[PDB]
């Protein structure tokens, strides 16, 4: 399939740059098939974050690879399938947050599908792992699509609030920072930091304040 048939028509158009890059991500996974390994998330959840308009995006949440253990990876930086439970230690501190900043109760499950339709990217830099080997497919060739679709986002006379949970902001300001209407949200807790400095970031509240103040509307975060 070509882009403009796996992405959303925006998402398409935005990453013609990596188009080979993306085909050629294909064929590693199915080069691991035949090499007897395995790959989390699904083949048809591995784009998922670039199937809601390109356009509508208005925050950028920046994970680094997704969950390693079978049956948690969705597509979606931090998200769980709904009848996963407990959830992963990473996505309860990232609900507690949620709760204290925004004054919410507990989600009754760990799907973030609807940040995903309400213009929160929820983009891992590295989309696909080997079961129960984290980390396992970095520097596989999807750096080089994140970085595209970073850029890309950075590039639109857009409003975009960049929330790093991933820790790698050396790397990540040089692709935003060369935007017009981009803030970062420092510092760059991530939720495994837990009171050592993510819990009290408030992450959501200070998102909205800040795409309000760039003349935007701000995300409603409400999930069931
Ligand atoms: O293993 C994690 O907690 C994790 C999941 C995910 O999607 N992204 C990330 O950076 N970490």
């Amino acid at each position: 399939r070509p882009l403009s048939e796996l992405v959303e028509r925006g998402w398409a158009a935005a990453l013609e740059p990596v188009a080979d890059q993306v085909a050629h991500m294909g064929q590693f996974l199915r080069a691991e098939i035949a090499a007897g390994r395995r790959y989390l998330p699904a083949g048809s959840n591995v784009l998922r974050a670039f199937t809601f308009p390109f356009d509508n995006v208005r925050v950028l949440i920046v994970g680094q690879d997704p969950y390693p253990t079978p049956g948690h990876a969705v597509g979606l930086s931090f998200s769980v399938a709904p009848d996963v439970r407990p959830w992963p230690r990473s996505l309860a501190n990232i609900f507690d947050e949620y709760t204290a900043d925004l004054g919410y109760p507990l989600p009754s499950n760990g799907d973030l599908t609807p940040w995903a339709q309400r213009g929160v990217l929820l983009l891992n830099r590295v989309l696909t792992v080997r079961p129960s080997n984290p980390a396992s497919h970095r520097g596989k060739g999807w750096e080089a699509v994140t970085e595209c679709a970073i850029r890309a986002l950075a590039a639109r006379a857009a409003p975009l609030v960049a929330i790093l949970w991933g820790r790698d902001a050396s790397t990540l300001k040089p692709m935003l920072a060369a935007g017009n209407c981009v803030a970062i949200e420092s510092p760059h807790p991530s939720p495994l930091s837990a009171s050592r400095g993510f819990f009290g970031s408030r992450p959501f509240s200070r998102a909205n304040e800040l795409l309000v103040g760039m003349g935007a509307e701000p995300i409603d975060w409400r999930l069931p």
